[PDB]
């Protein structure tokens, strides 16, 4: 018993790597504005993509860190995909379902720019509030896949590997939040909760077989989300951590464009004829390193 302790500064830089696994759930709607019902439900899930995240933290002074992090999609990952439509206006249960189990999800993204105002510190512990800003971006492609319409009266199987639906989002926010920190010998671990009533939500979808692409943009949504890691000081400057991360877009409304493909013509539709909303969930592991110049 006679431990390692973090070498930390003032004006130091740090910069840490982790690599792991992304999962998340996004939807797709459509509605009946003036009746609220809902006529289209796309569900496009997202099985374990490998994703790489990246951190990098100047703290100019020991209440204030400037930070900037991100990941990113490897490559082409595992999704699904499921379209619902609800056709008879008397009738609950859906009438309409495809499912595409052959949804590849094109790549997927985020940035997030963070500062961290530290209102109490002392040697192992750390409380404060953050101000940022964050993007996220996904894509997916539902290809093959089969379908039940009208109740089943015409059941079936789609092209294998055909293009059927497209479908990326973006969620664009400035947040605010409470932030700790715990630090004791060679441990150091950090939780974070985030919230945004500001969130800016856009999507895109492409009919490959319709012809037709869509246009959804929402602003005043709700987000809330929790970054936390713990990890151990292999020496003064290094710490090998793991990190979990969760967020939740709150389906935001608006109206939707309509591009006819072979014509250019376009149609809008009025307000709340649309949603977009999704939930994440990052686990990862990797490095940081301390170096304060």
């Amino acid at each position: 018993s006679s431990q390692l302790i973090p070498n930390i500064s003032p004006d130091s830089f740090t910069v840490a790597a982790s690599t792991g696994m992304l999962s998340g759930k996004s939807h797709e709607m459509l509605y009946d504005a003036e009746t609220g019902r809902k006529i289209s439900q796309l569900d496009w899930k997202i099985k374990n993509v490998a994703i790489l995240k990246g951190d990098i933290s100047w703290d100019p002074y020991s209440f204030l860190t400037l930070n900037a992090r991100g990941w990113t999609s490897l490559a082409s990952g595992s999704g699904n995909m499921d379209d619902y439509a609800w056709m008879n206006e008397n009738q609950s249960e859906w009438t309409d379902h495809s499912s595409h189990p052959a949804t590849n999800v094109n790549h997927a993204n985020e940035y997030d720019l963070n500062v961290k105002g530290w209102l109490l510190q002392d040697e192992n512990y750390k409380a404060g509030i953050t101000a940022g800003y964050q993007e996220t971006r996904f894509s997916w492609t539902a290809t093959g896949g089969s379908y039940s319409y009208n109740n089943g009266a015409y059941t079936g199987n789609f092209p294998k590997g055909v293009r059927v639906i497209g479908y990326n989002q973006r969620f664009s926010m400035p947040y605010i939040g409470l932030a700790g920190q715990y630090r004791i010998n060679d441990f150091e671990l950090n939780a974070l909760f985030k919230f945004s009533d500001w969130v800016r939500a856009h999507d895109n979808d492409e009919h490959y077989m319709r012809d037709l692409t869509f246009r959804e943009k929402t602003s005043g949504s709700r987000y809330y989300g929790t970054v936390i890691n713990a990890g151990y000081y292999v020496t003064p400057n290094a710490k090998v951590f793991a990190e979990f991360t969760y967020s939740k877009y709150d389906e935001g409304k608006g109206g939707t464009q309509t591009i006819d493909k072979n014509s250019g013509d376009s149609v809008s539709i009025g307000g709340d004829a649309a949603g977009i909303s999704n939930k994440n969930y990052t686990v990862t592991a990797g490095l940081q390193y301390r170096f304060g110049g």
